[PDB]
């Protein structure tokens, strides 16, 4: 069976939780955890052996840090969400990919720069400049929008595909 932890991170307001719960319960949630810090679990068979997928999401309440540090050292998959409408998510990926290298103390994670919220808000982040951002780190690039379940499949699936082959 084996199990994997989807260490998700990427700005606050990109749609990272509504995206996770979507693949699980399947339902566009406007806010199913505006301040909750619980781990989501959903087991399925991704053409393997029923690999349990324990997704991990953040919240933002308080600001002392503690489990986040031990989350980069425990989990391994990095779904770096980034909304392509506000742009602050892109600048947030340029720093969240340094602390992960801090914890593991290495530059070779199964990172995954996924752009969410591409179903609206004029494309502020085209796929060209974004293609050169992830291409430099050797990480896969994808698009996503839980508002219509578009791209959500290529994100989660490609995530377990990078951790497995690794
Ligand atoms: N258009 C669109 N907006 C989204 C999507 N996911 C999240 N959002 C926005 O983020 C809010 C949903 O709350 P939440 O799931 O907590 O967002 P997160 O905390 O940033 O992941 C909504 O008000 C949406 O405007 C998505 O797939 N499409
Ligand atoms: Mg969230």
């Amino acid at each position: 069976m084996t199990e994997y932890k989807l260490v998700v991170v990427g700005a606050g307001g990109v749609g990272k939780s509504a995206l996770t719960i979507q693949l699980i319960q399947n339902h566009f949630v406007d806010e199913y955890d505006p301040t909750i810090e619980d781990s989501y679990r959903k087991q399925v068979v991704i053409d393997g052996e029923t690999c349990l997928l324990d997704i991990l999401d953040t919240a933002g309440q308080e600001e002392y840090s503690a489990m986040r540090d031990q989350y980069m050292r425990t989990g391994e998959g990095f779904l770096c969400v980034f909304a392509i409408n506000n742009t602050k998510s892109f600048e947030d990926i340029h720093q969240y990919r340094e602390q992960i290298k801090r914890v593991k103390d290495s530059d070779d994670v199964p990172m995954v720069l996924v752009g969410n919220k591409c179903d609206l808000a004029a494309r502020t982040v085209e796929s060209r400049q974004a293609q050169d951002l992830a291409r430099s780190y050797g990480i896969p690039y994808i698009e996503t929008s839980a508002k219509t379940r578009q791209g959500v499949e290529d994100a989660f699936y490609t995530l377990v595909r990078e951790i497995r082959q690794h």
